[PDB]
């Protein structure tokens, strides 16, 4: 996270750090606890991981340190990469985690709601990007999880600032005009919370962007509502 502050503990309930082993262990990438056995991430996370076997995840966590050969995990049984995915930058940037056991909610882990059909036409006023991500381009890996509120921008706005790409419906763009706070490298598949009527709600999914935080290049964000469906095909299936 560019432009962030340190989060408190218990802030980010459903936020979570996946972790390879391969070769060494470290953190991959942020992901977001939806339901008992489900993570939600970006499908550009696994890009050249052979099996969920290397794939350690870690909830209520706030800082790195925390992680240690001792520390509890949640292993991860399947990984499921949406079917229509190439590349970040085309969209269809989704997959699901099925843990191999059921995470227990309490004041440090807790699943963020998904938006809701209806919620299409709702505009979100306070959305905030979380991670353990870069604070500049070259940078490394935060021990502390960071914050910044950053404001949705519109579809046709985020075309403007990306001549020679096709940002979709798929998509949800998020940054200030003049940058300063976004994503950044580290921060990608965890989440773009929204709070509306007292609730959070999972409204993006870290995808990418041109650098981080640079003026006119919002971050680019997975538009969850646009696969609650598929969610639910994937995670309620008979
Ligand atoms: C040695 O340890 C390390 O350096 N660890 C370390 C640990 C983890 C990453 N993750 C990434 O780079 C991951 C990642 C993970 C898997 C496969 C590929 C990639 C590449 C994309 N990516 C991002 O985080 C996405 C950045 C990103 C962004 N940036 C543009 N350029 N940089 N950031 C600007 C806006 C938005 Cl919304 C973004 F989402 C990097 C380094």
């Amino acid at each position: 996270i560019v432009g962030g502050t340190a989060s408190v503990r218990g802030e980010w309930p459903w936020q979570v750090t996946l972790h390879t082993t391969s070769p060494t262990q470290r953190h991959l990438c942020g992901g977001s606890i939806i339901g008992n056995q489900w993570i939600l991430t970006a499908a550009h996370c696994f890009y050249g991981v052979e099996s969920p076997k290397i794939l350690r995840v870690y909830s209520g966590i706030l800082n790195q340190s925390e992680i240690k050969e001792d520390t509890s995990f949640f292993g991860v049984q399947e990984i499921i990469i949406h079917d229509q995915y190439k590349m970040a930058e085309s969209g269809y940037d989704i997959a699901l985690l099925k843990l191999e056991t059921t995470v227990g909610y309490g004041d440090s882990q807790r699943p963020i709601c998904l938006p809701s059909k209806g919620d299409r036409n709702v505009i979100y006023t306070d959305c905030w990007v979380t991670g353990w991500g870069y604070r500049k381009l070259r940078d490394k890996i935060q021990n502390t999880l960071q914050k910044a509120k950053i404001p949705l921008v519109t579809n046709e706005e985020c075309q403007k600032r990306y001549r020679g790409h096709k940002i979709t419906h798929k998509m949800i763009c998020a940054g200030y005009r003049e940058g300063g706070k976004d994503a950044c490298k580290g921060d990608s598949g965890g989440p773009l919370s929204c709070k509306h009527n007292e609730v959070w709600h999972l409204v993006g999914i870290t995808s990418w962007g041109e650098g981080c935080a640079q003026r006119e290049r919002p971050g680019v964000y997975t538009n969850v509502v646009e696969y609650v469906d598929w969610i639910l095909e994937k995670t309620q299936a008979v």
